C-alpha cells in the first residue's frame, strides 16, 4: 500500500600482497575494496588480477551485503516528476 523499495547489493573483497620485507616473503594486508553486485571468490581474484597486472595480490575473503533503500509511496510523489 505505502511501501516502496530498491535493493543494492556490494560485495566487501579482502585482499593481501605478497612482499619483501628485510629479505624476506611476507604478506601486506590490504584495505578492504567493495564491488557492486555479488562476487563469489572466483570473480573478486579475476577482478583483483585485472586490477593489479602481475602483482602478487590474493583475495581472502568476499562478504556480500544487501541494503534495501525504501520510501513511503507518498513521499516519492513530492519528489518525482509526472513525465
Amino acid at each position: 500500500a505505502k511501501m516502496m523499495q530498491r535493493e543494492i547489493t556490494k560485495t566487501t573483497v579482502n585482499v593481501a600482497k605478497m612482499v619483501m620485507v628485510d629479505g624476506e616473503v611476507q604478506v601486506e594486508q590490504l584495505p578492504s575494496e567493495t564491488f557492486v553486485g555479488n562476487l563469489t571468490m572466483e570473480q573478486a581474484q579475476w577482478r583483483m588480477k585485472r586490477k593489479y597486472k602481475g602483482e602478487p595480490v590474493q583475495v581472502v575473503s568476499v562478504e556480500p551485503n544487501t541494503e534495501v533503500y525504501e520510501l513511503p509511496v507518498e513521499k516519492f510523489l513530492e519528489v518525482a516528476t509526472v513525465r
